């Protein structure tokens, strides 16, 4: 039996779809706060167990009979303690690429969870996921509308991959043997700068798009005047700065080796913008 916490997101959806290619639906259990609002998961035919993530006891019950748990990102403290109480034997966690040394502020919370796992006594594997190509492409439309893509990543190299790629990796780790106790640094086979992104954008769109590098404050002070919340804006700005320092770069090709095929290139992802 495989359980998935935090499976109501886009990544979780993909992981479940991937798993279903080799694991019977009933052997997959999605733990959610409200099975009613989780119509998607239920639609997949998987086992759904309700549990409030602020309720360790509820989580423990929801994890009964679970041998392997995929924890998709405190809340994690309750989940890990519950997994310990229920007898979970293996936990795979979606962390952040090179979390212990990462310049990105997003690493903080992940490190806290990685520490919890290390102290849990439960065998675990860290799926240290790099950036989603979708993270930057979410801003491609605006960049195309104004002919400029803004950021604060400088010449930092972003070894992005798709949620689908990361999801396949998670599914592989939680379902097949030989992936326990590992620390996998997962990223795209190739890497690109925001300058190259703009160029790829211009190439396939026919429209001119230039990258404009801003400073963290200006970039953030640019997102806080378009709608996006302050916290969200601050993170995005912090991330680009982390990227400018190589925080989103990795060339181990661990991801492609793990999934058995090349990671999805930026070019392919960009193509989806003009389908
Ligand atoms: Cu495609």
């Amino acid at each position: 039996m495989i359980a998935i916490t935090g499976a109501t997101g886009q990544l979780g959806h993909y992981v479940i779809e991937s798993l279903m290619k080799t694991v019977p639906a009933s052997q997959i259990v999605a733990i959610v706060r409200n099975p009613a609002k989780a119509q998607a998961l239920a639609a997949q035919g998987i086992t759904v167990r309700q549990a409030d993530y602020g309720d360790e006891a509820a989580l423990t019950s929801a994890l009964q009979g679970v041998e392997k748990l995929l924890l998709i990102s405190p809340q994690h403290r309750n989940v890990i303690n519950a997994a310990k109480a229920a007898g979970v034997k293996f936990i795979a966690y979606t962390s952040l690429l090179h979390a212990d040394t990462s310049p990105l502020g997003l690493a903080d919370e992940h490190i806290e969870t990685e520490k919890m796992l290390a102290d849990s006594g439960i065998v675990y594997t860290l799926l240290r996921n790099g950036w989603y190509s979708e993270n930057y492409l979410a801003s491609a439309p605006a960049a195309l509308e104004h002919g400029v893509f803004i950021g604060a990543a400088g010449d930092g190299k972003i070894a992005s991959a798709t949620r689908a790629d990361y999801a396949a990796a998670a599914a592989r780790v939680i379902s097949e043997a030989g992936h326990e106790g590992k620390v996998y640094e997962l990223a795209g086979d190739s890497a690109w700068t925001l300058t190259q992104l703009a160029a790829e954008l211009t190439k396939q769109s026919g429209k001119q798009v230039t990258y404009q590098n801003l400073s963290e404050a200006d970039f953030a002070a640019a997102l806080k005047s378009v709608g996006l919340p302050d916290g969200l804006a601050d993170m995005l700005a912090d991330s680009d700065v982390g990227a400018s320092k190589g925080g989103l770069f990795d060339d181990s090709k661990t991801l492609s080796k793990l999934i058995g095929h090349p990671t999805t290139t930026l070019a392919e992802s960009v193509s989806h913008l003009f389908n």
